[PDB]
């Protein structure tokens, strides 16, 4: 987990992002797909489609909301090693099953701090907090076997 300090920093930068869950959520997905085109292929719903097709998809919202909803929960429990344990476990378990491995999470981690700053300048130490958080997730994935 994250320390109570680091978790607070993450939550602080996330608030402005989550404030507009629908819009920001859809934008995070689009930003990912734009920077890491291979990622789209993992989604049954978006395999083959272009970012334009995806933006116009009536399914986008369902996908980006389920991601932001889950993410919020991760931010909310980040400083609790206990909740993180089960959360990471279940998350990893679900994703590996769909063919997603840590490499796809290394990508998310890469672009995430940039995505948040596009909504509002994070406090100092917030970016390190996120990379740590995503580091926890990448580890879980490798343990799950991907
Ligand atoms: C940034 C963090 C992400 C969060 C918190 C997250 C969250 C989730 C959740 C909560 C589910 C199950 C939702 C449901 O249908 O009830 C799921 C499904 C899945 N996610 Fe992720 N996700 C993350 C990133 C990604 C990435 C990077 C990929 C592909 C690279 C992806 C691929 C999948 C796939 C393929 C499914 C299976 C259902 C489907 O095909 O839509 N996820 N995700
Ligand atoms: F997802």
């Amino acid at each position: 987990s994250l320390s109570a300090a680091e978790a607070d920093l993450a939550g602080k930068s996330w608030a402005p992002v989550f404030a507009n869950k629908n819009a920001n959520g859809l934008d995070f997905l689009v930003a990912l797909f734009e920077k890491f085109p291979d990622s789209a292929n993992f989604f049954a719903d978006f395999k083959g489609k272009s970012v334009a097709d995806i933006k116009a998809s009536p399914k986008l919202r369902d996908v980006s909301s389920r991601i932001f909803t889950r993410l919020n929960e991760f931010v909310n429990n980040a400083a609790n090693a206990g909740k993180m344990s089960a959360m990471l476990s279940q998350f990893a378990k679900e994703h590996v099953g769909f063919g997603v491995g840590s490499a796809q999470f290394e990508n998310v981690r890469s672009m995430f701090p940039g995505f948040v700053a596009s909504v509002a300048a994070p406090p100092a130490g917030a970016d390190a907090a996120w990379t740590k958080l995503f580091g926890l997730i990448i580890d879980a994935l490798k343990a799950a076997g991907a």
